[PDB]
């Protein structure tokens, strides 16, 4: 009936029907600006006098049952959105800054909104060798990327496929964000000492068959959850490293021997998320021959090529791009690899073995998914390196 | 209660009575499923009410002597069960999950369901070859295999046919699982710091002649067991490889000197388990012969060649098969392979030697008893990727 | 304090005890060179060396062994070491500093005096894990 509750209650509204994930509401010196994030970037949405601060800003605690009065510090909390025919879990922060509280509203997905694996983005030949190394019956495979480059939903994609009820899955997450029926899951509890090491040693006695680690981010986690695929079972955990090999890497430094991570390690998917062109502004457009010799395509693959990039129409506000696409770089452990993680290699000389054994850097695949015009160059170099 | 306690009385009985290994007690978003692991599979047994799931778990933390004021950590206990001819020990698991806590209850084996070696399992050839092994004055005998393929049958099997009232056997066990007769046995105790490597080494101390280690899952353990077998102790010890040569491999790379290897020891076993076909649904199936090329079948067994199938009846609960068996793969050391391991030569080329000296591989082995009949062809290559 | 260490320690000795090969069953056994060479011998003392081990007999039980026989160890300190106290250099790198002056170790005196037949190559091994 107000007007803050009003606006609110549109803003969420065009956020749920443009796939939004994030809402900012951000004081400022004379305004209030509103950006909504939309494939990873924000764009502005709107903006209200300073006035309209402490309505909206209310209005955000109390759905999320958050202190009013308390405006000296942040406060976080959770509300079930449900207005006309939305229904969305919302994650709510406040924040004090020099203008006034910011507030942040993330809309959270749900079970219905994990993709099979068929839908995940893979490359032809690249998910042959993806569904190989799902399919085995015990080792680690470490999913690995920065945040919000879509591990949570590869991770379980892969468990509605193998996840089978002649097995027992358990998860150790923080916090859990899925309903996944079929699956037992467990929230790592700070307050009660459930940490992730300490549900994982548990996990050993609870027979299980499939077990999923949300977060190896100490050495313990990284030990135990290496020790479980070493004694026989399928464990599908996530890192966060700039590559494939240095997960393998990374796990040395955290402290596993080497010779148990040559024995357990079955891969190591690192992925990121591209814009998707917009279809509606969709172009041709034509590249520079050089430049694409320049980023490393042979010429036969110059010679079919044509690029797109979009203009910009209202279905995309501007940008040229609407929704996301993975990108994806898959390390296969085979022998070659073991006896170089067994002999200390480096990182880097572990990425010349997996490209010669035939693993697609992730700047590969990004420019073999810009030639089906699925996105732009653009993105390919923003989201890529050498 | 009463009927919590009325439930927990019939799925521990039909568990023991089905061979169940594992009770699963999950609480779901509107139900509380439980079911059993038989041969190593989960079947559904029944669904609760989700009302019902705190009395249940009441029923079976007492049972364990657990705290029923705790559901926010995990707990584990065990449970001594006695009701009519029923007697069964259950290791117990409690676990906190989004909908309440799990139980899991774990039926555990006795000295009298172990084997003797000639029930292992071996095929013709390959056992004559074991109880050469195992017959062997001093040296390290490997047992490797992931978990559940029956390393601890195996190996008190062993000790029970060579733990004679003329020898110290010791062990080192996490948990210790058979109160075996006859025979020491010493429990990891990690909150006292008695680890496998500190028991090992007081071992030393122990007068011992044969020492069993449950498990070698560091470098220190490693090198105490090597130490022991050159001191000229008999060791049975249990490692995580996917083939018996790569056993060998393992030891190097956990920091034992290949000479030390090579001095120490006397035999690796890798083993797994393959369900079992059906015999009440059994079919004959006629084989892929592209299949069996690929297997290194010879044109003339690729003739003669059989393979079977449970269709799935009552009897077998629709899965096709009842009961497991063991496949095998012994590497037995001798000269060339002693010297194959000093001049330093890599689990592939170790094996290609032991196999030319007659060592049939895991494949082979489980193929052998495809033939016969005795599980599928389909478990034999999922149990060896 | 490492310079009182430094300034007083002359040597420091480092020994095991090996079982000793019986001698009235004491046999020999043709070595693998491959053994001897990682075990850090010349190709020149390989040509010669043989080994030997006790087949067991009254005289000793069926052990193959009697009595006992002793491997040493001798870190002699010089300046180097001396310096390498101060320093802080670690075992590990004093161990490889007292070898490269010339200090034979426990598993080199072992098959040293295994080459001669006092003890099996398998007591030398046992002793000398580190
Ligand atoms: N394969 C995909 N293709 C297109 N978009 C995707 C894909 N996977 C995920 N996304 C989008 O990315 C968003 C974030 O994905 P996800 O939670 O899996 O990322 P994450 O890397 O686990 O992030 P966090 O850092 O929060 O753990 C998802 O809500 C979805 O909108
Ligand atoms: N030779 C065999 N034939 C048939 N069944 C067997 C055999 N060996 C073991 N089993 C069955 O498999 C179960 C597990 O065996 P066992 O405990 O020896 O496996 P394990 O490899 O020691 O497991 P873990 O890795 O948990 O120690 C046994 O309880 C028994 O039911
Ligand atoms: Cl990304
Ligand atoms: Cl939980
Ligand atoms: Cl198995
Ligand atoms: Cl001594
Ligand atoms: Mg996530
Ligand atoms: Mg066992
Ligand atoms: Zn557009
Ligand atoms: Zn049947
Ligand atoms: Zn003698």
């Amino acid at each position: 009936e107000s007007a803050a509750q009003k606006f609110v209650k549109q803003v969420i509204r065009e956020a749920f029907l443009q796939d939004a994930s994030d809402i900012h509401i951000e004081p400022r010196q004379n305004d209030v600006q509103v950006r909504l994030r939309i494939d990873g970037a924000l764009r502005p949405y709107s903006t209200l006098p300073k006035g309209a601060l402490n309505a909206v800003i209310s209005v955000v605690k109390i759905m999320g049952g958050l202190n009013i009065a308390e405006k000296r510090l942040p406060q976080d909390g959770r509300v079930r959105y449900r207005e006309g025919a939305i229904d969305v879990d919302l994650r709510l922060s406040t924040l004090p800054t020099v203008y006034g509280e910011k507030a942040v509203m993330r809309l959270l997905k749900k079970a219905s909104d994990i993709p099979e694996i068929e839908d995940l983005g893979f490359a032809p030949g690249v998910f042959e060798r993806f569904k190989e190394v799902i399919s085995k019956p015990y080792g680690i495979f470490l999913i690995t990327g920065p945040t919000g480059s879509g591990k949570s939903f590869t991770t379980f994609s892969i468990l509605k496929r193998i996840a089978t009820p002649d097995k027992n899955t358990q998860t150790i997450e923080d916090p859990v964000e899925y309903e996944i029926p079929g699956i037992n899951q467990t929230q790592v509890n700070p307050q009660a000492g459930l940490t992730f090491a300490r549900a994982l040693r548990a996990f050993l006695r609870q027979d299980p068959d499939i077990i999923m680690v949300g977060e190896i981010r100490d050495s313990e986690t990284a030990k135990i959850a290496t020790e479980a695929a070493l004694t026989g079972h399928l464990v599908i955990a996530t890192l966060h490293t700039n590559d494939a090999a240095q997960a393998i890497t990374r796990l040395d430094e955290m402290g596993v021997e080497p010779f148990n991570i040559s024995a357990a390690l079955i891969g190591v998917l690192s992925q990121r998320l591209v814009r998707r062109v917009c279809e509606h502004c969709k172009v041709e457009v034509k590249p520079d021959p050089e430049t694409l010799r320049r980023l490393g395509l042979s010429e036969a693959e110059i010679q079919g090529a044509r690029l797109y990039k979009g203009m910009g129409c209202e279905r995309c506000g501007g940008t040229g791009y609407k929704g996301r696409y993975a990108i994806h770089e898959l390390l296969v452990v085979d022998d070659e690899i073991r006896h170089a993680i067994v002999a200390g290699k480096s990182a880097t000389e572990i990425k010349e073995i997996a490209r010669r054994k035939g693993m697609k850097t992730l700047r590969e695949d990004g420019l073999y998914k810009a030639l089906q015009g699925i996105t732009t160059l653009e993105e390919v170099l923003a989201r890529t390196i050498e």
